C-alpha cells in the first residue's frame, strides 16, 4: 500500500484503488497502473521533474529504504498477475531489487522529490510507474 499526496490529489495503483478513489475521480491509466483522485485536504509532497536514474524506494516487505539505479520511463511486458492478464505496461522503470505484491505504492524519490511508486515485481526486478511527466499534478 501506499500514496502520494500533492496539492489536492492522491496518486495511487490503479489496482489497489479504493471506491472513494473511483468516486472522486481525477484520471486513471490502466495501461499505467496508475490512478489519481480528489482530496479535500491539502497535500504537500513535491514531484520531482527531472530525469534522474538513481534514487531510494521504501520495500514495506523489508521494513527498509533501498538505493537503486533505474531504467528510464518504457514500454515493458509485464506477466500476468492474481486477478489481472500479462501485458504491456507503459511509463515503467525496473531496477534490481525486491518487490512483493503488499509492496506496491513504495515511493521511489530522488533529490528532486517523488519519481514513481512501486508497481510490479518477480525475477528479482523492482517496476515503478513514473509519475513525473503528469504536471498537471502541480497545478
Ligand atoms: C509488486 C509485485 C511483486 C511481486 C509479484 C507481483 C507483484 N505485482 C503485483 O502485486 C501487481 C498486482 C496487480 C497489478 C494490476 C499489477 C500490475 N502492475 O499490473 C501488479
Ligand atoms: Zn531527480
Amino acid at each position: 500500500s501506499g500514496a502520494i499526496y500533492v496539492g489536492n490529489y492522491r496518486v495511487v495503483n490503479r489496482h489497489l484503488a479504493t471506491h472513494n478513489d473511483w468516486a472522486n475521480l481525477v484520471w486513471e491509466d490502466s495501461s499505467r497502473d496508475l490512478l489519481v483522485s480528489s482530496t479535500t485536504a491539502q497535500g504537500c509532497d513535491t514531484i520531482a521533474r527531472c530525469d534522474c536514474q538513481t534514487g531510494v524506494y521504501y520495500c514495506s516487505s523489508r521494513r527498509k529504504h533501498y538505493p537503486v539505479s533505474f531504467s528510464k520511463p518504457s514500454l515493458i511486458f509485464v506477466e500476468a498477475s492474481e486477478y489481472y492478464p500479462a501485458r504491456y505496461q507503459s511509463h515503467l522503470m525496473l531496477a534490481v531489487g525486491h518487490s512483493e505484491p503488499g509492496d506496491c505504492g513504495g515511493i521511489l524519490r530522488c533529490q528532486h522529490g517523488v519519481v514513481g511508486i512501486v508497481s510490479t515485481g518477480g525475477n528479482g526486478l523492482v517496476g515503478f510507474a513514473d509519475v513525473r511527466d503528469l504536471l498537471w499534478l502541480d497545478e
